């Protein structure tokens, strides 16, 4: 329950936390994202999306080009470290992820990648 964490994405285009500590002695990591609210995965929808601080822009304006079909994400990303998929209001998804893909004392970002969800729909991330 220290390697794992529940996030909200709401009807208002904000998740429910901005930031995020993984436990270094944890082997995995896990994020459980949930959708309140009412509205459809074509209007309000949100993902959970994991990269460095400094690949979160590029990840974010290459996702949005991407389209609804593709969840908002360039296939095959490099840039992206982990993601659920995209969901709408009354669903839910996980992303599992290895935390040796993190090391300490650099700082990720969480974000949606949505259309125009990120300025408001992310966080940090850090490892310790
Ligand atoms: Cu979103």
């Amino acid at each position: 329950a220290e390697c794992s964490v529940d996030i909200q994405g709401n009807d208002q285009m904000q998740f429910n936390t901005n930031a995020i500590t993984v436990d270094k002695s944890c082997k995995q990591f896990c994020v459980n994202l949930s959708h309140p609210g009412n509205l459809p995965k074509n209007v309000m929808g949100h993902n959970w999306v994991l990269s460095t601080a400094a690949d979160m822009q590029g990840v974010v304006t290459d996702g949005m080009a991407s389209g609804l079909d593709k969840d908002y994400l360039k296939p095959d990303d490099s840039r992206v470290i982990a993601h659920t998929k995209l969901i709408g209001s009354g669903e839910k998804d996980s992303v599992t992820f290895d935390v040796s893909k993190l090391k300490e004392g650099e700082q990720y970002m969480f974000f949606c990648t949505f259309p125009g969800h990120s300025a408001l729909m992310k966080g940090t991330l850090t490892l310790k």
